RNA sequence: AAAGAGAGUUUGAUCCUGGCUCAGGACGAACGCUGGCGGCGUGCCUAAUACAUGCAAGUCGAACGAACGG
């Protein structure tokens, strides 16, 4: 059992001949708070259809994201097109300091206290993407010693 | 140890670049409506413009020639 977040519903147009036609567009976060999340996109004619397929689709593209302490191990930079992110570690009680759309990936991820700021564009699927691309850098201290051949009190 | 929040706006709809505007904090402040108290501080930022009237620099008879008091 899934949490689900609505983000942004924009609605969108095509031209045809006699006029237009108006389509809803749903950009939705879904995770559970232990460390999956994963977000979708979606389209319909009316604003509940375009969240459910969002939801379907959500759910075949989650991550795990690896946190310490209810923290994230170290600082890293995503970036995905217009649109990039930087992620921070912060002290034990100071909560999610972060911008509209990267809130929901890292409420929902589980990630308790956590320093972001956005270096780059508004929109908002570009922030989810490049927020991502923040989560996939991240690595854990006991996989770290794994690959160096140490362990893991010899690396810190 | 500490450690950074965004939003609106170009388009039929989109993604970038890019300016404008907004949400926060601080004044030796002024103005508008209103107004109980106590403690601690602050009060000519302009004309270094012109100034009534009072007071802000005196003291020593144990350094040298006086007036009340027989
Ligand atoms: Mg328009
Ligand atoms: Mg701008
Ligand atoms: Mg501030
Ligand atoms: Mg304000
Ligand atoms: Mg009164
Ligand atoms: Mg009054
Ligand atoms: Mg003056
Ligand atoms: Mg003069
Ligand atoms: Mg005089
Ligand atoms: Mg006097
Ligand atoms: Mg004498
Ligand atoms: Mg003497």
């Amino acid at each position: 059992d899934l949490e689900e977040r609505v983000v942004t519903i924009n609605r969108v147009a095509k031209v045809v001949k006699g006029g237009r036609r108006f389509r809803f567009t749903a950009l939705v976060v879904v995770g559970d708070k232990n460390g999956h999340v994963g977000f979708g996109t979606g389209k319909a004619q009316e604003v509940p259809d375009a969240i459910r397929k969002a939801v379907e689709d959500a759910k075949k593209n989650m991550v795990f994201v690896p946190t310490v302490d209810t923290t994230i191990p170290h600082t890293v930079v995503g970036h995905f097109g217009g649109g990039e992110i930087l992620l921070k570690p912060a002290s034990a009680g100071s909560g999610v300091t972060a911008g509209g759309p990267v809130r929901a990936v890292l409420e929902l991820a589980g990630v308790a206290d956590v320093s972001s700021k956005s270096l780059g564009s508004n929109t908002p699927i570009n922030m989810v993407r490049a927020t991502i691309d923040g989560i996939k850098q991240l690595k854990n201290a006991e996989d770290v010693a794994k690959l160096r051949g140490k362990t893991v009190e010899e690396l810190l």
